[PDB]
């Protein structure tokens, strides 16, 4: 009933060395998306959405993503709190997300004002599901960035047609 490419190994996966958690706030677009559950679909194209980074006193991450469906603004809201190094993240309250037993975020590569790689592995309902975004300060980003995430999304086990890049818009993700 389900198949998934499987989880990179960590070890594949590289940590943004002396990661700036003040730096990396702000709203991202998300330019490029890749995953075992991202498919490419070309009558139905994904359109960009952006993650907004806020940190908290505590210094967790309010993460909000806006995203533009069925003609209204969508808000998927979450908590990263610290992880094992700097640059990594665990889900605050797991609890509240039935069937979620883990989910982990490695910053893989930013310099702050322009780009970002970020690396996302979750287990849902027993299923291991991880995903790639390619956070862009603006909409668009240059064909090396784009084909660096691509390069290094197949590094992990994915196909083209797991890896997209989700078109620009004005509506949600402006404000
Ligand atoms: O299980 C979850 N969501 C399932 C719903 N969707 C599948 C997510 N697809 C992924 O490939 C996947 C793999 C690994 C980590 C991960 O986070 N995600 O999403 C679709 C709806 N998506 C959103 O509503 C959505 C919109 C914007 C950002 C975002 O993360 N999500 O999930 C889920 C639970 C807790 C926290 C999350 O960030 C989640 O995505
Ligand atoms: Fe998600
Ligand atoms: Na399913
Ligand atoms: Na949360
Ligand atoms: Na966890
Ligand atoms: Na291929």
């Amino acid at each position: 009933t389900s198949d998934l490419i499987p989880a990179p190994p960590l070890s594949k996966v590289p940590l943004q060395q002396n990661f700036q958690d003040n730096q990396f706030q702000g709203k991202w677009y998300v330019v490029g998306l890749a995953g075992n559950a991202i498919l490419r679909e070309d009558k139905d194209p994904q359109k960009m959405y952006a993650t907004i980074y806020e940190l908290k006193e505590d210094k967790s991450y309010n993460v909000t993503s806006v995203l533009f469906r069925k003609k209204k603004c969508d808000y998927w809201i979450r908590t990263f709190v610290p992880g094992s190094q700097p640059g990594e993240f665990t889900l605050g309250n797991i609890k509240s997300y039935p069937g979620l037993t883990s989910y982990l975020v490695r910053v893989v590569s930013t310099n702050y004002n322009q780009h970002a790689m970020v690396f996302f592995k979750k287990v849902s309902q027993n299923r291991e599901y991880f995903k790639i975004t390619l956070y862009g300060r603006t909409k668009e980003l240059t064909s090396e960035l784009k084909e660096n995430f691509i390069r290094f999304s197949k590094s992990l086990g994915l196909p083209e047609n797991h890896i997209v890049f989700p078109v620009p818009i004005d509506q949600c993700i402006d404000g």
